[PDB]
């Protein structure tokens, strides 16, 4: 539809980015959009602006939802949004920056500790409660969508695929997610909620410790069946954990939903307790940076 190009566009405020943004710098780009760092001309406030063209952009109604969602749901660890520019054909969204960069690197080529692991997950908890209390769930929890504070702080990014629900509708059946992290009755298209989260959260887990979610030296798809088949996943090596850690495991990867934690009961697990400052994450974010110096 036009019309839905039109809906878009109507949301979105009509001005130059170069008005209150100088300093554009190039830091990538998605099969979405180009992705710029930037500076507020007044304040100093260094930003992430993604450069994106309407007129290619297949599915217009998903890009409405992820900037509504954004809007209305502003919080401590979610990346938050600042602003969104429409400049005749391209559309221009501006975030924070967050310059510790993505936990994907962290947990790729760093060994965390049981503080730091625990650190994460509480602040990923918080911002999954937050969200699950207003009837947004993410579905693509991972450490790539994790962003990192220069100070630690820990940020939940990417809503391009997260799903609002009411009484009316209070769960999902459709297939969305990554296939690695997806939870099994996502896999199987039995009726979810909110706790799909608390599963992806879990296999993010398993990224912190092993350094890579079960599965993937497969393909996506059979990945998907060895979910759909295995339930609950296994740890490579379990006797390296704390009895507390293996019990937060199990916790977030319980196959019967009604046992599996929920953000708010999982916030006060006792794995938590054992978390370091959120600075401890600092050297480990300084090392994913040498590391991946090359590419
Ligand atoms: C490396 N520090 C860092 N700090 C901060 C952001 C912030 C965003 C961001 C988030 C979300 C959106 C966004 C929000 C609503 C609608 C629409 C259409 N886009 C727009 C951007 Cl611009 C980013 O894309 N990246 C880069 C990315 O690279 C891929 C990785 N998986 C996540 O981070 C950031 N990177």
């Amino acid at each position: 539809d036009e019309e839905i190009l039109e809906k878009l566009r109507s949301i979105v405020s009509v001005g130059d980015p170069k008005k209150k943004y100088t300093r554009f710098e190039k830091i990538g780009q998605g099969a979405s959009g180009t992705v710029y760092t930037a500076m507020d001309v007044a304040t100093g406030q260094e930003v992430a602006i993604k450069q994106m063209n309407l007129q290619q952009q297949p599915k217009k109604e998903l890009i409405i939802n992820e900037i509504l969602v954004m809007r209305e749901n502003k919080n401590p660890n979610i990346v938050n949004y600042l602003d969104s520019y429409l400049v005749g054909d391209e559309l221009w969204v501006v975030m924070e920056y967050l310059a510790g960069g993505s936990l994907t690197d962290v947990v790729t080529e760093t060994c965390m500790d049981e503080g730091q692991i625990a650190a994460v997950c509480r602040e990923c908890l918080q911002a999954l409660e937050f969200l699950h209390s207003n009837q947004v769930i993410h579905r693509n929890i991972k450490s790539d969508n994790i962003l990192l504070g220069m100070d630690g702080s820990v940020k939940l990014t990417d809503f391009g695929f997260c799903a609002q629900i009411t009484p009316e509708q209070s769960k999902r059946s459709e297939m969305v997610g990554t296939p690695y992290w997806m939870a099994p009755e996502v896999v199987t298209r039995k009726a979810y909620g909110p706790k799909v989260d608390i599963w992806s959260l879990g296999i993010m887990a398993i990224e912190m410790i092993e350094g890579e979610p079960p599965y993937l030296n497969e393909n996506p798809l059979r990945a998907l069946y060895l979910i759909a088949t295995n339930g609950t996943p296994e740890l490579q090596n379990p006797e390296k954990l704390s009895a507390i850690f293996r019990d937060f495991l199990n916790r977030c990867l319980e196959m019967d939903v009604e046992k599996r934690g929920s953000a708010k009961e999982l916030l006060q697990h006792q794995f938590l307790k054992i978390a370091k400052p959120l600075s401890s994450l600092t050297p480990l974010i300084a090392a994913a940076k040498e590391a991946t110096k090359n590419n």
